[PDB]
């Protein structure tokens, strides 16, 4: 595997966004992975619709929270494999109150067939990444608050309560780290991204690693 990979510094992963006081981090994270999964089929870089899953994906809680793995397969399952545009299904959820899902007035922007589910073995989740691009995982994010910069190795990783995207690795560094992509703004972390040590599961972020598929 090449020692290190960083696909948002390739160009292939949209800006940083703001998830606001919505417990929306599934709905980022998700659609972070298929704006990227969808770039990398030979497709352009599109800025796709979170409130489409917040409002619509009743498989999960919209501000009170849900699984990236439930997020793909409602797509699949429920919308026809289509994701809507950011722009015709604009994020309105800041606030913490999600509207009510509207069947009218948006445009397909992507379209995924399903998702693969990563093995819990982060020398695996590596891998896949290397070569199929940026993967949605959840993390044990209880630390991130207090993030200011650096590579993290004081994650407490006792428990799963947030979802965001893994962009890319460094082995070659002192201490070898994964690159994350976070739904907090750019004004959190090193402009919107945080460095984890990679090899001791930190923040367990192999439990839960997973990405959409585009046919
Ligand atoms: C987003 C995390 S966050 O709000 O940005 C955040 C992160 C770190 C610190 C502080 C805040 C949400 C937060 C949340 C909101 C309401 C209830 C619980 C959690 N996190 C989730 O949505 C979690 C993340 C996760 C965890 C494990 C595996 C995947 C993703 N998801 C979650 O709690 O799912 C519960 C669920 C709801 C509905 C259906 C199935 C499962």
């Amino acid at each position: 595997a090449p020692a290190a990979v960083d696909w948002r510094a390739r160009g292939a992963v949209t800006a940083v966004k703001d998830q606001g006081q919505c417990g929306s981090c599934w709905a980022f994270s998700a659609i972070g992975n298929v704006e990227c999964q969808w770039f990398l089929a030979g497709h352009p870089l599109t800025n796709l619709s979170e409130q489409m899953l917040v409002s619509c994906d009743k498989t999960d809680s919209g501000c009170s929270g849900g699984l990236m793995n439930n997020a793909f397969e409602w797509i699949v399952q429920e919308n026809n494999g289509a994701v809507y545009t950011e722009d015709s299904y604009p994020y309105a959820s800041g606030e913490g109150i999600s509207p009510p899902c509207t069947t009218s007035g948006h445009t397909v922007g992507a379209t995924i067939t399903g998702h693969v589910e990563l093995p819990q073995d982060e020398a695996q989740i590596a891998a896949w990444l290397a070569v199929n691009g940026p993967v949605a995982v959840a993390v044990d994010a209880s630390s991130w608050m207090t993030y200011t910069g650096g590579v993290m190795t004081s994650c407490v990783s006792e428990q799963l309560d947030h979802g965001v995207l893994l962009v890319g690795y460094n082995d070659s560094a002192a201490v070898p780290y994964w690159i994350i992509k976070n739904s907090w703004t750019t004004q959190w972390g090193e402009e919107g991204y945080i460095r984890i040590a990679k090899g001791s599961n930190q923040c367990l972020v192999k439990e839960e690693a997973s990405s959409a598929v585009v046919g």
